[PDB]
């Protein structure tokens, strides 16, 4: 049948000059970690130490200079728009706050991408937006979020945004998270450890029967980090939908061997990330 289509997503781009290296190496996506301040504004786009083996830990940005480079490079007719890059995963670094903040911390995101990535609804960036939050009990993020570009006037680039719990939580418990939260669409789900330490397929397995059974909640998988070619290889078998990666070149190499180049083909713009394959 069809190619399944797959975002190869560059792990912990945090400065604005790694998104056309990420992007230029073969990636159409990436993911990108966000600190908040002590009020749950985001802050910078900054993992710190420790971070995955031969990274750099500490590049970083303000988070609004972030999103007004991701608006370059997502905008058609920028000098430097790349027409590859198609999605964004936002790692909300929400640990830091209590948890009654959550809720907060969603608005002022929704403030921050309203004005410096969407522009206000004036030639905004064209990415999908994939919020992954770390702990299931700051699901209120996700209100919170979705109020505040209501209020704003521009409840419509929710078709824009999606979700995603981080912590490799039980399938069943991630389920019940999102019907607290009342969504119903959407969802991707990660799996996955850093690439300093070993994991199996286990639960990526569970995620992917999830995602293709008659009633289940998960739209796409996604599993990180992998950075090896026989690691890309048992992740396609395992029929993820994502790849995240220190190494785009490395994935690319793979999905453009003769057995893949049948059964899967980049993402591209016009395949929706909220869509189930079939
Ligand atoms: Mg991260």
């Amino acid at each position: 049948g069809n190619r399944r289509p797959i975002w190869i997503m560059g792990a912990m781009v945090n400065a604005i000059g790694q998104i056309d290296e990420f992007v230029n190496l073969g990636a159409n996506s990436i993911e990108t970690d966000v600190s908040f301040d002590d009020n749950a504004n985001p802050e910078y786009t900054y993992h710190g130490i420790p971070c995955d083996c031969g990274r750099n830990c500490k590049k970083y940005e303000n988070f609004n200079d972030f999103l007004k480079g991701l608006r370059s490079a997502t905008t058609p007719g920028n000098s430097k728009y790349q027409e590859k890059l198609v999605l964004v995963v936002f790692d909300l670094k929400t640990g830091s706050l209590y948890d009654n903040q959550a809720n907060d911390a969603g608005k002022k995101l929704a403030k921050n991408l309203l004005q410096h990535y969407w522009n206000n609804g004036n030639n905004g960036g064209r990415a999908y937006i994939v919020l992954s939050i770390p702990d299931l009990n700051h699901y209120p993020l996700i209100k919170g979020f979705k109020d505040q570009l209501t209020k704003d006037g521009h409840p419509e680039l929710m078709d824009k945004v999606g979700h995603d719990f981080s912590g490799n939580d039980d399938i069943g418990d991630v389920g019940k998270a999102y019907k607290k939260a009342g969504i119903t669409g959407h969802i991707w789900q990660s799996d996955g450890i850093t690439n300093c330490l070993p994991r199996g397929l286990s639960r990526v397995n569970a995620a992917v029967a999830n995602r293709d059974s008659a009633n289940g909640f998960i739209n796409k998988v996604y599993y990180w980090t992998v950075d090896k070619r026989s690691t890309t290889r048992d992740a396609l078998d395992a029929g993820v939908d994502g790849i995240m990666t220190n190494y785009p070149d490395v994935i690319t190499d793979v999905l453009n061997e003769a057995a893949y180049k049948k059964k899967f083909r980049v993402a591209t713009y016009d395949d929706n990330p909220w869509v189930t394959f079939k």
